[PDB]
């Protein structure tokens, strides 16, 4: 709210980001009159750019941006020997408690319950671990699998959070080499296939995996990876070694396409491929 | 020879097996049960081979691949692929005439007092196609593939979560029914199922649909406007739309014995049982 180095107001920024995918919060003006004259021209550009974009998209449709991204990453993983799997969106109360997501946990508040014993999955690891364990019964080789699909969380409506988002989870179980070097190679395969070859690996605290490697771009988390802990497999004393990585595909797409909010590239009845339709 | 496998035997055979067990006939119970024993063994042995073969040649998932084949075929017809939220409002369901009095209301999974898991794609596609009509004079051609949810009975071609492909063309160039029949043909050929029948059927939502059936099995329900549900969605022009059950299509094309094997699962992967 500085009246000396005058920026666009907070309201003006939301109005600009509604239709525009430029960058707006850095502009500085001499006075209010110059801020507001610039806002007028910026807002007009943003809205006309949006209308051109949606008209060209209607006239020349492609696969959806999120589906295309999923396909690029999936074909890359399959070429590295990963099996694509699809698991149910419902998961049982039992599976959630087996991840130590229990009545006392921070993530437990965020769970959507469907009935007394089942919920919408907030993560992919529970189902993926089960499928991976069963596939290990049929082979002496390592098992590498991945899934892409919707997970659901109750969220604080902050910067890069959706209640429904599309996660990619990849996992590798069985005989290991240098586990972390293999995992880092997988992340690189995914990140290059996504079109985001430049990123940082930062270690972040976690209540579920204890310690994770995060993937960050300009300080924004797009992925957590881990060498697998063994609390999910409570029914066996002896566990298989495994590791995995979970990527936020809407976050990847948003960063790559430089959309101004995370609501624009995924599932929506207000946005289609970055453009506002109403 | 009039003795057949019992229903319990059929379900046991189909658990691991993808043959056509319901055709077999036997002289007496002894021969039925001796055949059952052999068929169960073959089914389990064949299944183990299949799952090892998948591990040896990893691939895209069979459902995802079918989705991509149909979706690329529809893009090639000028359709816009959209993705819409799995959550829809109680009001959106009411505008489809899915209201508290109606029996259909009880198949809906509720999230909160005013939000539900979508049991169908038309509520969101209605909303998007109407908005896109604000930007063009031409046909608005869109489609979505995504999970839908219904409380059901036994798994007779029925899942609780299934994948629907719904397409819609609002304000088509040509008779809306003729255009629909052409787009259904595009989908079915792209799915590898060029032989099918169009059959007019009743619906508690649409009152009348054109269904796609293969050997009497419903794989699609379609509808043509102007339609009585159009007013509540601010639609005032001809349109045609169709919703396909992608797991049903995949099951029929691959000859899987149940609809549980080709879709999302923690027990099945591409037609084979993993546990
Ligand atoms: N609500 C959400 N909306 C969009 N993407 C999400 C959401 N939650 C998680 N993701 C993405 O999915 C990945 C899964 O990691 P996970 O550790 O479960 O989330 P997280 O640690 O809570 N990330 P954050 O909530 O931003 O701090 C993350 O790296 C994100 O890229
Ligand atoms: N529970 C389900 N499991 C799998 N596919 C389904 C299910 N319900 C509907 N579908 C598929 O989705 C398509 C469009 O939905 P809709 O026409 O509303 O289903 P429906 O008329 O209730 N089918 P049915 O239950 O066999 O009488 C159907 O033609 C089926 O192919
Ligand atoms: O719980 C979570 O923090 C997420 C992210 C995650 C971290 C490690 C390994 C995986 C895996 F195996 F599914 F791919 C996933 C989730 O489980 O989806
Ligand atoms: O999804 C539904 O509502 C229907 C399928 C359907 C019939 C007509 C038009 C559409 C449309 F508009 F989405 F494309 C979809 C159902 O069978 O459930
Ligand atoms: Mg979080
Ligand atoms: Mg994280
Ligand atoms: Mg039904
Ligand atoms: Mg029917
Ligand atoms: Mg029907």
């Amino acid at each position: 709210g500085s009246h000396m180095t005058v920026k666009y107001t907070d309201a003006q920024i939301q109005r600009l980001r509604e239709y525009g995918n430029g960058t707006y919060e850095q502009k500085v003006f001499e006075d209010l009159a110059s801020r507001d004259a610039a806002f007028s021209k910026e807002m007009s550009v943003a809205s006309t750019d949006n209308e051109k974009k949606i008209k060209g998209m209607i006239a020349n449709p492609s696969r959806h941006g999120l589906t295309q991204l999923m396909n690029d990453i999936a074909d890359a993983l399959v070429a590295e020997g990963f099996i694509e799997v699809r698991t149910p969106i419902f998961i049982s109360k039992d599976a959630l408690a087996r991840m130590t997501i229990t009545e006392d946990k921070p993530l437990f508040k965020q769970v959507f319950w469907i009935d007394e014993k089942r919920a919408l999955r907030p993560m992919l690891a529970p189902n993926l671990y089960s499928v991976m364990r069963d596939l290990r019964d049929h082979t002496d080789g390592p098992v590498k699998i991945f899934e892409m699909g919707s997970c659901f969380r109750k969220e604080s409506h902050s910067g890069m959070h959706l209640e429904e988002f599309t996660m990619l989870a990849l996992a590798d179980m069985g005989p290991r080499g240098d586990a972390t070097e293999v995992l880092k190679n997988y992340i690189s395969v995914v990140m290059k296939a996504a079109g985001l070859p430049d990123y940082d690996l930062v270690q972040e605290e976690s209540d579920v995996y204890k310690e994770t490697i995060d993937v960050e771009i300009n300080g924004q988390e797009v992925c957590s990876a881990a060498v697998g802990p063994h609390y999910l497999d409570a029914a066996h004393d002896v566990h298989e070694p495994w590791s995995g990585a979970g990527f936020g595909l809407e976050r990847l797409l948003t960063i790559r396409e430089k959309y101004s909010t995370v609501k624009k590239g995924g599932a929506s009845i207000s946005y289609l491929n970055g453009a506002k339709i109403n």
